[PDB]
């Protein structure tokens, strides 16, 4: 069998999820989303967590708008939290929102015939 052949790019950083990394042990989704409550409305805040099920200090954010979740991102890059410096990345799945019409507009025009 082949090998395995395998094909993915990054073409559109959209959507709001925010992927967190290197965060303290003692930092659970509720200070996390507290804190990211500062940029805007955290809509679903939680921690990923591994077989062992110990936090590996990676946590997920999801905010309202765009705005608000970059603005955290930012305010968030970089910051040392509990003597240890945070990892505010967008997240990498940007799904869409159900929101997406092409262009139709009723525009007709052409008096012309032998």
């Amino acid at each position: 069998g082949s090998s395995g052949s395998s094909g993915a790019l990054q073409a559109g950083r959209l959507g709001s999820t925010v992927f967190v990394a290197n965060l303290d042990y003692k930092v659970g989704w509720k200070k996390l989303k507290e804190v990211f409550s500062m940029a805007g409305v955290v809509v679903r805040a939680d921690i990923l967590e591994d077989k062992d099920g110990k936090s590996r200090g990676i946590g997920t954010v999801t905010f309202e708008q765009s705005i608000e979740a970059v603005q955290a991102i930012s305010m968030f890059n970089g910051q040392l939290l509990f003597d240890r410096p945070m990892h505010v990345k967008m997240d990498e799945r940007a799904l869409p929102k159900g929101d997406f019409f092409p262009p139709e507009r009723p525009q007709q025009s052409g008096p012309s015939s032998g």
